[PDB]
């Protein structure tokens, strides 16, 4: 690819972290533009997306400073479509595996996350609801993993999709962040340290060791400081 | 492609209708198996449906081969057909256009899909449904389909919008008689003229016609669903 790529996200957004992982995995030449979550979003940002939706990608157009988005560039939103987008722009990076079947399983794995775990990370960590279903969806996602490696063997958009969220969960859990009760937090730290969740615990360590994740995570400290401002 | 394709669905499933539309658009040679029989756990141990078996020997659908690949999750099944039949251009060619087709599905999934269910199956307040319908409508071009030519966007959303119109026209659903009145008038009003044509253009699409039973069959099916009363 020769078109310019710019990724817009609010700071340490896991949805934007998805697209960040994929651009790193893709070897892409891209600009990164973060926006301070707690500020209002600059006036210029409506030229990226009139509704203030984030994350977003601009693609093509002249090279421009991100805070001066060109009207010429194509603007794109929806984090999982942005992952698929990077894969299409950089087919040579094999962000998905090659065969249709393996690609279907990578996407299925994301769907397991979306349909079962994604909502319970917000019920349990932001709405303080009973944690049982969270742990059960975590088990459900865990069961779709192969015994080693990543969701379809080699790293894929599945990981781009799920890594930002699983990585924050452990970080939050280790830190006791969340709206859950002290009882449910003990109960979640205990489940995650048990053999029941060894596979998922291994899946997260291996995610965090991936270079594309490390670069786009920044370190646990900053994400912790970020988390404690929500 | 030469591998065998078998699509498993329940008879009037919109999720299976998704995969059915896409296989028709693709020109695929495939078996269709509508239905839960004991044998189905060989397709998918969790009884998940729709499902596709892919490859292996030719077999009758109720005797799935241990060799065939089993795949589930309707939207991965859509993308799957597209990956197997790139020549059918089930998505457009450029990355930007493919991203907008996928963004359009996300608009349906994230804003309208759940509200369709609150209004028509949980008899919940209808206001939010109409706003998401407008929101999906706003992501359409003034003519044509979601990204111009027919795409997985249509395979993905057609089964649900086509069922919405049919239920509303039929007064099926758990909404109040008042909220049903409010929606029939809204869908016939200028506010929702673009989306009503969308459904019309969809319903004329050959792949839809074939994978739609006919309004008759879908109605007979619809009137045997409890959550519509
Ligand atoms: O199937 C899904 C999906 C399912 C449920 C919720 C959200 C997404 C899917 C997810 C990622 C992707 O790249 C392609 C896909 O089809
Ligand atoms: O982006 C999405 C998506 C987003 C939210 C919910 C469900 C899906 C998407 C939808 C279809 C698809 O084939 C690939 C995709 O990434
Ligand atoms: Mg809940």
């Amino acid at each position: 690819c020769t078109e310019q790529i710019t990724l817009y996200t609010t700071t340490f957004s896991p949805y934007g972290h998805r697209a960040h992982i994929a651009l790193e995995e893709a070897g892409a030449e891209y600009t990164l533009c973060q926006i301070n979550v707690h500020r209002d979003k600059p006036e210029w940002y409506k030229r990226v997306n009139p509704l203030g939706k984030v994350p977003a990608i601009t693609f093509g157009g002249p090279q421009v400073p991100p805070d001066e988005p060109s009207p010429e560039s194509e603007k794109l939103v929806e984090s999982l479509a942005l992952l698929e987008f990077v894969a299409d722009v950089f087919p040579e990076a094999k962000l998905l595996p090659a065969s249709p079947v393996q690609r279907a399983r990578a996407r299925a794995f994301i769907a397991i996350y979306q349909n079962y775990l994604h909502d319970q990370f917000r019920d349990a960590f932001f709405r303080g609801e009973p944690v049982g279903p969270f742990l059960q969806a975590l088990e459900t996602l865990q069961s779709a993993l192969p015994p080693a490696g990543f969701a379809v063997g080699e790293w894929s958009l599945a990981e781009a999709a799920v890594a930002p969220f699983l990585a924050r969960m452990m970080l939050y859990l280790d830190a006791g962040l969340g709206k859950y009760s002290e009882a449910d937090g003990e109960t979640m730290r205990a489940a995650l340290a048990s053999e029941r969740f060894a596979r998922i615990s291994q899946y997260v360590r291996d995610i965090r060791a991936r270079a594309s994740f490390v670069k786009s995570w920044g370190g646990d400290d900053v994400q912790l400081e970020a988390a404690k401002a929500i």
